[PDB]
């Protein structure tokens, strides 16, 4: 395990939901030779949030994949999750900085990795719910990882969806329609959100091109709080979709639109998305 007293704070990496992640150095020999690790804690530690956190810890402990952030351990006194530190930060920030250096062939490499990591989760009947470029992390130039499992749920034995209505701010512009209407989350709603991730990447995180900004423009910025979700629901029901990003080939946009099917069952699987992305990659290399 990890001793609280040997964990030296370096910086805050992110703050969100009811938790934070910190860059720390675990230096149990106090000779400044310990490794830098990522440390996740709760901001305001409730009982329901701590039980979620414990499950989250067991979720990640159970996962071992090249494209999923490595579990290192836990720290007791208030529970803390110790993970590997990924030095290049979020795919969101990284893409925005190196937008002139990252070509479509690279975006597809990242996309394929995201798919493989996502398929590995579905293999364990884990539903991620929260997939976005902000929580996909960059280990190095040739490798990304799914970096946070804060909202990840296990499916019940007898069902292919999981129903959950959480209070507060929900990332609604990444959600499938049936998640907005019925609070149903599944592998197929993760596929929807993966479509939004694909979109993000191909916008190169241009600010005015983000899903919130695009959907808000399509709805009309004169909308307030609770009416937003309602109008979004209607737009999706009427086959309103995010536009093709500048420079996106039509066959990559086709992947996106196929992920965004209103019919939960007609969305592609993560194994087929990977095959299709890999095939497009292979053709761009020739
Ligand atoms: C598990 C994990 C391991 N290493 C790193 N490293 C990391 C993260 C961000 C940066 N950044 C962000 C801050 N910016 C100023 C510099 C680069 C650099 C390294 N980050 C990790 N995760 C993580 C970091 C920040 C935010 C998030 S998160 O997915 O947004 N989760 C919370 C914050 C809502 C709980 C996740």
């Amino acid at each position: 395990q990890f001793e609280e007293r040997h964990l030296k704070f370096l910086q805050q990496l992110g703050k969100g939901n009811f938790g934070s992640v910190e860059m720390c150095r675990y230096d149990p020999l106090q000779d400044n030779t310990g490794e830098v690790v990522a440390v996740k804690k709760l901001q305001h530690s409730t009982e329901e949030h701590l039980r979620d956190f414990e499950r989250e810890i067991e979720i990640l402990k159970s996962l071992q994949h090249d494209n999923i952030v490595k579990y290192k351990g836990v720290c007791y006194s208030n529970l803390k999750l110790i993970m590997e530190y990924l030095p290049y930060g979020s795919l969101r920030d990284y893409l925005q900085k190196h937008k002139e250096r990252i070509d479509h062939i690279k975006l597809l490499q990242y996309t394929s990795q995201i798919c493989k990591g996502m398929e590995y989760l579905g293999t364990k009947r884990y539903i991620h719910r929260d997939l976005a470029t902000r929580n996909i992390l960059v280990e190095n130039e040739n490798r990304v990882k799914i970096g946070d499992f804060g909202l990840t749920k296990v499916l019940p034995q007898d069902k292919e969806y999981y129903k959950v209505k959480e209070p507060g701010e929900s990332p609604i512009f990444w959600y499938a329609p049936e998640s907005l209407t019925e609070s149903k989350f599944s592998v197929a709603s993760d596929v929807w959100s993966f479509g939004v991730v694909l979109y993000e990447l191909f916008t190169y995180i241009e600010k005015s091109k983000s899903p919130p900004a695009e959907f808000m423009r399509m709805i009309g910025n004169d909308k307030q709080g609770q009416m937003i979700v309602f109008h979004l629901i209607e737009l999706l029901k009427n086959n309103g979709r995010l536009p093709r990003p500048d420079g996106c080939p039509d066959e990559i946009y086709m992947i996106m639109t196929e992920c965004w099917n209103n019919n939960v069952n007609q969305r592609p699987s993560f194994r087929d998305l990977a095959l299709r992305v890999d095939q497009i990659r292979d053709n761009m290399a020739g």
